[PDB]
């Protein structure tokens, strides 16, 4: 039978107002559409009394509404509130926990990073390195002779990089410019057999298209960004209890408790107007739409892409996972045209702005000009979808895409 | 005659429609009320299809919409565009400028700090010395014997502390435990005679009450925040064209242009939805009210409170400027009771939640402690009023103020 939607198109695009335009949204791995009830819940937060608050009944109620909201966005990556903090983006908190992880290292130590990281993570480890006198010890994926343009990391990769002197490991979940989900339990158990070593995972690209347990990942420290996820650009990292109490000092002022994450890493008043716009984001993907749906919309939706693009493979040269299984690749799905700038194959179809795509490094020059490697001197094009996008709008986009490549 | 108001109370006080409850707002020195037009402009970009824009004619008018905010801020301050960028908070601002400041320095340079400084401010100039293996040198402000209580920043009191080898100078505009307005130009006009020396002005307690010019400051760098300035809890920092060509390394990625503050600062994708409320509050202070009317307002409100303060001398000891002059003080008041916890007034104040003021060390344990000494050992109590305050609110407060004192 046809492939068809899973939501209910009308229900779900009734949180995201704008969707209704010329325009289909397939650019979501660089942003997403705010989610409506996120926007009027900082809209009543910004109209109320400012913070900070009083010891009034009215003022106690604000305070638990922020305090709930934190607990909130803990619960949705089954962190304890004290072992989350909000910050101004990933590159800033990766940043910000370089600082932290600083004072308590030296030269002797090894920082072990993935290839496939985002300029964000690779900025923060590459400072970290030369401030305190390191050399990285860079970890390549592997690829197979039979899957070439499918980097994958692997255990078997990482341990031979490791020794008892490893006490930073860096990698992400996915990939912005991949779209593969890393073994990244297997890589922490891995990580965890040298003792004093840490594990930081990028989770930018994964916490937008599956649900995620930091518990369960037995991550040292994991970060993401709400503008990937429905919210605002706001950053949100964990550290373990365990990574506070052993590894990280604090970056704040002398009279402020360190105890929690927001105590060692929070640099002036937090801005508590985006904050509040999480929660309701929480229980719209949980509650309202749900993962089950999320996964399964997604998943038919990267079928029907893979499914044209495989096609063709004297055309498009597909990287990454070539199937759209849940469980092995997420709604991100990067390919160059044979023979064809992937520059003038985006800017031809975001001209014709029925859909916005993009193309290039994407803000990660390791994992594309290192790793896949490209023909095309613009580099990669990318479709990256999220729940909101529609069978019907795919299917339109690979008849555009053929129109513009077959001329 | 009996000093009446010079705004029109209701046209104002439109603006900011949680003004018309129970409690007035005597703690803006803490955080304002948002102005509605700030809100509604985040409201309608957030609705809006998202960033990162595209090259349709709709995608453009966005862009003009984000360069143009950008535009209005730097005139706000008379900056360029390319000498301001936005951040999370004053705080996370200048650590990261110090991050940017500190390839170009070494254990040799001296960095001279006043002790009027937020810690916001300290921290960030302590955590570069401690990387840099340099001690501050201090810089004390001066009191006279007839105005014990009323610390002033001098040029005099700088000269003895410079040398040959300064390289960082950092204070603030207004210190937001005494209220008093430093003359910033005559203290650049000085650091300058040090050829490599650069002045660092913390203005989060001066851009809310008075017009600022960059230029006419020549200050080397200059930092405030939105939410005291009734807008969002972020950051604008500027930096001279001369400050970022001569003293400022890039912490970006390698591969974003260093020729902007833009470029040499920003980690991550910036906020804006946050940026985009900031233009509205541009045109609302400068062109809706104007800068007369709030000097004047303020004014008037200072010289009520300053009134019934000083007409009591056995029971108020007043800190700062003991008048109500705009060109020497802003309308933020500091005093401690004399024989009373300064906590134990500001609690029975907020209980009865007619008023919203605050006692403690307020963020500023060196300009508290080390300069005002109050007799209290839970330090200051400070009431702060904003152009959207009321003679009649301030007299109102001067009564019961009264009431909890007398009794």
């Amino acid at each position: 039978t046809p492939l068809e939607n899973v939501i209910d198109v009308e229900s779900v695009r009734s949180h995201f107002p704008v969707l209704g335009g010329e325009t289909a949204a397939f650019n979501n791995a660089s942003g997403t559409v705010v989610l409506k009830e996120a926007i009027e819940s900082t809209s009543n937060f910004m109209y109320s009394f400012p913070f900070p608050p009083g010891v009034d009944a009215k003022s106690m109620e604000a305070i638990t509404a922020y305090t709930g909201n934190k607990g909130k966005v803990a619960a949705f990556i089954n962190a304890l509130p004290d072992e989350i903090t909000f910050g101004q983006s990933t590159t800033a908190l990766f940043r910000l926990l370089g600082l932290s992880l600083k004072p308590m290292l030296n030269n002797d130590c090894e920082i072990v990073c993935s290839t496939l990281c985002h300029e964000a993570a690779a900025s923060a480890w590459i400072h970290l390195s030369r401030e305190l006198g390191i050399t990285i010890k860079w970890w390549s994926p592997t690829t197979t002779p039979n899957s070439p343009d499918d980097p994958v990391l692997t255990t078997d990769s990482l341990k031979p990089l490791l020794s008892p002197k490893t006490r930073l490991v860096t990698c992400n979940h996915v990939s912005n410019v991949v779209g593969t989900i890393h073994p990244i339990r297997e890589i922490a158990d891995v990580v965890h057999t040298i003792p004093g070593a840490m594990l930081i995972v990028d989770g930018v690209a994964s916490v937008p298209h599956r649900p995620v347990d930091v518990k369960e990942l037995d991550v040292d420290f994991y970060c993401f960004s709400w503008y990937k996820l429905f919210g605002p650009h706001l950053g949100t990292l964990y550290a373990s209890r365990k990574a506070q109490d052993r590894y990280m000092t604090s970056i704040n002022h002398y009279f402020v408790s360190s105890s929690s994450l927001d105590g060692k890493l929070a640099l002036g008043m937090p801005s508590f107007e985006l904050q509040l716009m999480c929660s309701p984001i929480v229980s719209y993907l949980q509650d309202t739409v749900g993962w089950d749906r999320i996964v399964r919309q997604e998943t038919v939706l990267v079928t029907i892409l893979l499914e044209y693009l495989l096609s063709k493979p004297s055309v498009y040269r597909v990287f990454g996972r070539r199937n759209s299984d849940p469980s092995q690749r997420v709604a991100i799905v990067t390919f160059e045209v044979v023979g064809r700038s992937s520059g003038d194959v985006a800017m031809r179809v975001n001209t014709r702005n029925r859909f916005r795509i993009t193309s290039g490094t994407l803000m990660a020059p390791r994992p594309t000009w290192d790793v896949l490697k490209p023909k095309s001197s613009d580099g990669l094009v990318r479709v990256s979808f999220v729940h909101y996008n529609t069978v019907e709008e795919v299917r339109a986009f690979c008849s555009e895409l053929d129109e513009i490549v077959t001329r």
